[PDB]
């Protein structure tokens, strides 16, 4: 169990965000299309998982947009932008402004993704949702770096996230 | 279970709905603000459950106006809108301008509900979503009338439901 905080209050999320060195565990989640999509798929490729407690609440897309485009010039590196919102929400945030690499998937109906990577909250209002969190897998399936956003609102140390991807 | 389609494709519906003359269940359900509401909440009055798959795809916002509009013009009636989609999404298909009476109500930490009431799908590309219903529910919790939408993506029988709701 961990605790982040949202509008001064304690956030729960439970079990443990991976720290760097752990092996990434399996998942499913669903693409836009409403296709299940697997970490397996990107076999080979270095993956930054963008986890959102909503795409359509508290973030700025222009911001996201800034880092997704950093992360996607690194070589070999693919941004999975995931969160509990339906895929169809996810579609409307990300409009006409996809660049390449840059895959939505969504936790609602894989809710076990969100208790294996940690970032499952567990009381308050946004129980249910994924707490804010940036996961990178490198290319073997173990975490090489990770962050729970204390504050849920504010944004996650994408610099020291992206570091480690360069090495 | 049920079966109704999707691209021409059976889809699967969990358990059965409602039967008329049957005692609606309670359930809890989680508002645009992110607090839980009871089907308790609305004793005393008659209620619409207009349940879609989604509120963010192959849904008119101006039709379900309409609906809403003559449904609350009714004496006596509340309308509750349901949708796995989060209730950020839900939000914006409903705007500043969503009249009284119109409540959204999403299924994202309560599935049980679409289970309760005969509307999960259960397989397909629609997994995890409700299917598209209508359940009305009198002053006394009797369900009074109730439809699973043979073909997902076309409109309830919403003059059937008017009729019910007025006589
Ligand atoms: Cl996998
Ligand atoms: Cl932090
Ligand atoms: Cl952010
Ligand atoms: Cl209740
Ligand atoms: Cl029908």
């Amino acid at each position: 169990s961990q605790t982040v905080h949202f509008q001064g209050n304690p956030v729960t999320v439970a079990n443990s965000i991976p720290q760097a060195g752990s092996k990434a565990q399996t998942f499913t989640l669903v693409a836009k299309d409403l296709s299940d999509v697997t970490l397996g798929q990107f076999a080979g490729k270095r993956k930054v998982l963008n986890i959102f407690p909503s795409i359509d609440t508290g973030v700025c897309a222009a911001s996201v947009r800034k880092f997704n485009q950093l992360a996607t010039e690194i070589d070999n590196t693919v941004v999975l932008s995931i969160s509990a919102d339906l895929p169809f929400a996810q579609s409307r945030f990300s409009g006409a402004e996809g660049l390449n690499n840059v895959i939505t998937l969504s936790t609602f109906r894989n809710a076990e993704f969100l208790q294996a990577y940690g970032v499952a909250i567990a009381d308050g209002p946004l129980k249910g949702l994924a707490a804010r969190a940036v996961v990178v897998i490198d290319e073997n399936d173990n975490v090489i770096f990770s962050q729970l956003v204390d504050e849920i609102t504010t944004e996650p140390d994408y610099e020291a996230a992206l570091a480690v991807l360069k090495a």
